[PDB]
């Protein structure tokens, strides 16, 4: 392209010169053993990857033969439980045991908080979440629909004082609730002061202290007139900022300007579904901005955040880190990419290049950034990658292996590669307690989500029958029982103070007010962790952090089994005749204009996710997993006679002109409409979903990264 020759591989110039010159310096690792150690890994274990991708296709060939062959309506449980052990889809249970892994942070192993994810490829927004360890809690309720836009509370240009009146209200509630006075409200407070350690709260007719004095953290300024306080809740801190001399202060009984609340306590840094990366150019850019990130430097001039200083009760000091803890989501088994080939020509695949770039990276965030001093990320020497989409523990055990060659590469200690394991495959969620032992000594944290597993969930049984609706899914037994034993298993492997449980992402980021009251569903299902798209939402959601002890709700749900195989299994099929012709449509319009929406941005401007809107307007920030769901969603429609493709065509033809006005904000937007078959993104539209039965386990990958790299080539005109 041109290419670099080591050993067997041909690597992309753009990628063995910003290994050489940005990535490799200062780690200490030799390049030409680094080089040779990537062609090694390459070699060693490029066929396993490839006899485990086999091996999903033949048990799917098994199971669609097994659909095929019956015609009783309702599976029979017994006989399908029964196959699935026979093929080795559904393994035998392991015994209990305690995951052992060592040398995380206290923000994974203890602290349960809120859990930002967000595209590498993006440095803006990237800096931003790492940013987002704290967040102002005012900004986030003046600026969202949590305070309702009622008559005279409108957002305007300027300052909406009823509004702001109410955003404090809310706030002196909140602090009420999470660290009450011993007597009476911070409704009324009228002052604050450090006394021989001790908080004091001045009310209006006497002073009073917290209920719990212990949850007095810290201040700065003068202990006799504070520019701040800091207490703590359940393990996250909340500062309360004082100064009359502010816009909101000024109308303050306390002169108090803000409450920050500590909120992203960690950040998946995204390679994976929220970005578009088809070949070396791509990845550099991802890796370039992971690597600015670790080294402390990257800059969009917003950087990366200091440390916070603090006095503490007594007067001595001390600090708290200002940054989110990152991750990094490398991609899955799947793909290969262009960015090495082997000297036949073939790509090479891209889950073992991100573990081997990825991985060294991460070693600058190990140590000291030249910029703010003290290292940016791990201070206890680990390295976090969430691995996704996964199916079964021999999977899990191929990525420990791989995390353990690429190790003995990069110099570094085994098991400092620590690994976060998706629950978003069928075949990982009935074997999950396998999978997780097979990552004992490495695991930190498991997840579950909507998405992705729904995509699993309907190519699996794609031959079953037609599937209910997709808003439909999100309330299936066989989802809500998939939580509940995520959080089982965890449990049982001993994960309470050693990793986190994780739940999935709000996707509707202007719909505030509803995530306030919904999402508080996860802490109190003993999730310790849940994934949110923005700085604000992670401000909204560590609220819910406050109001719930997740540590209690863990030790409660102690040894209780409370999903079985059976409801794990239970298929998602529509029952006779369930929708109205009106209701059908509805939903196929709903599917292709939620793959046209997201298609179009990816294939066009190889943007893998930002807020796009749905069918009804509503703001959506879904991942590459949204198109997963709705492909496999019609495909399985158009496979069971619910739908002919001439419904898909003309909704495609009925979507594509609202997606094209959806996005009229867009100066480099191309319409897709009216030239339909001329537009790259409308026919990829069309093949994931003609083609979304073929598609292995329903990946859409192969044919995004196809058309997203014929839209790139014919760009080069
Ligand atoms: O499985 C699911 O529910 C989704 O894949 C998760 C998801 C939704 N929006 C996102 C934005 C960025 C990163 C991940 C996501
Ligand atoms: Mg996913």
């Amino acid at each position: 392209t041109d290419r670099v020759s080591v050993g067997n591989l041909r690597i992309a110039r753009v990628l063995y010169d910003f290994v050489n010159n940005e990535a490799l310096p200062g780690t200490d690792i030799d390049p030409d053993s680094f080089w040779a150690g990537v062609d090694k890994v390459v070699a060693d274990l490029t066929p396993q990857n490839q006899a485990l991708l086999n091996a999903r296709d033949e048990l799917q060939a098994q199971i669609d033969k097994w659909h095929r062959r019956r015609v009783i309506e309702p599976i029979d449980m017994d006989a399908y439980r029964q196959f699935l052990t026979e093929i080795g889809y559904l393994l035998p249970e392991p015994d209990d045991f305690t995951i052992t892994t060592s040398g995380v942070d206290a923000e994974i192993t203890t602290t349960a908080g809120p859990q930002l994810v967000v595209p590498v490829l993006n440095a803006r927004f990237a800096l931003n979440a790492a940013n987002a360890r704290w967040g102002s809690l005012y900004d986030a309720l003046y600026g969202t629909d949590v305070i309702p836009e009622t008559d005279g509370a409108e957002k305007g240009p300027t300052y909406n004082k009823v509004r702001g009146d109410k955003v404090i209200a809310y706030a002196r509630k909140f602090l009420d609730d999470s660290v009450p006075l011993s007597s009476g409200s911070f409704g009324d407070a009228t002052g604050f002061t450090v006394q021989d350690g001790q908080l004091v709260v001045a009310l209006p007719d006497k002073s009073t202290g917290l209920a719990n004095p212990g949850q007095f953290a810290g201040y700065t300024g003068a202990a006799e007139s504070p520019t701040s306080v800091l207490l703590i809740n359940h393990g996250l801190h909340i500062e309360i900022l004082i100064d009359p001399e502010s816009q909101v202060g000024t109308t303050d009984r306390a002169g108090v300007k803000d409450v920050i609340l500590e909120s992203a306590i960690t950040t998946i840094m995204d390679f994976e579904d929220s970005v578009a990366a088809v070949d070396a150019a791509d990845k550099v850019l991802g890796y370039r901005n992971w690597l600015g990130l670790n080294k402390g430097d990257l800059a969009a001039l917003r950087v990366l955040n200091r440390d916070r200083n603090y006095t503490a009760p007594g007067g001595g000091q001390f600090t708290l880190p200002g940054r989110s803890l990152m991750f990094v989501r490398n991609v899955g088994h799947l793909m290969t990419n262009d960015a090495i080939v082997d000297t036949d020509g073939s790509e090479v695949f891209e889950g073992i290049m991100d573990a081997l770039f990825t991985g060294l990276i991460a070693i600058h965030g190990l140590k000291a950034s030249d910029v703010n001093g003290p290292l940016i990320n791990s201070r206890t020497g680990s390295i976090y990658i969430v691995k996704p989409k996964m199916h079964g523990p021999a999977e899990v055990a191929f990525t420990c292996e791989l995390f353990s060659r690429v190790e003995d590469v990069l110099g570094l200690p085994q098991n400092t590669m620590k690994i976060g394991i998706m629950d978003e495959e069928r075949r990982t969620t009935v074997n999950l307690k396998a999978c997780i032992k097979a990552a004992a000594d490495r695991v930190v944290f498991i997840n579950t989500g909507f998405l992705d597993r729904t995509g699993d969930e309907i190519h699996t049984s794609m031959e079953a029958g037609p599937m209910v609706r997709k808003g439909t899914m999100k309330s299936q037994p066989w989802i809500l029982a998939y939580e509940d034993h995520n959080v089982d298993a965890g449990l049982a492997a001993g994960f309470s103070g050693r990793a986190q449980v994780g739940k999935g992402m709000w996707t509707m980021t202007e719909l505030m007010a509803d995530m306030v009251e919904t999402k508080i569903a996860q802490p109190r299902a003993g999730a310790s962790t849940a994934w949110v798209p923005s700085p604000t939402a992670a401000t909204l959601h560590a609220l819910h952090y406050h109001q719930v002890d997740v540590a209690a709700v863990q030790q409660g749900l102690a040894g209780k089994r409370r999903a079985t195989i059976e409801q794990l299994l239970t298929i998602p099929l529509a029952k006779e005749l369930a929708w109205a012709p009106d209701e059908i449509r509805e939903e196929v319009d709903n599917n292709c204009q939620s793959i046209l929406g997201y298609v179009v941005r990816w294939v066009d401007q190889g943007v893998g996710a930002s807020k796009v809107p749905d069918i009804h307007d509503v703001a959506l920030m879904e991942d590459r997993a949204t198109l997963r769901i709705s492909s496999q969603l019609l495909a399985n429609w158009l496979r069971h006679g619910v739908i002919t493709s001439a419904d898909v065509r003309a909704s495609l033809e009925r979507m594509a002109p609202l997606v094209d006005r959806q996005n009229a904000g867009d100066v480099a937007y191309r319409p897709m409409a009216p030239n339909f078959d001329d537009s790259i993104a409308f026919l990829a539209a069309q093949e994931l979903i003609l083609s979304g039965a073929q598609q292995p386990n329903g990946y859409t990958e192969p044919i995004l990264h196809r058309r997203r790299r014929e839209f790139k080539a014919r760009a080069a005109e």
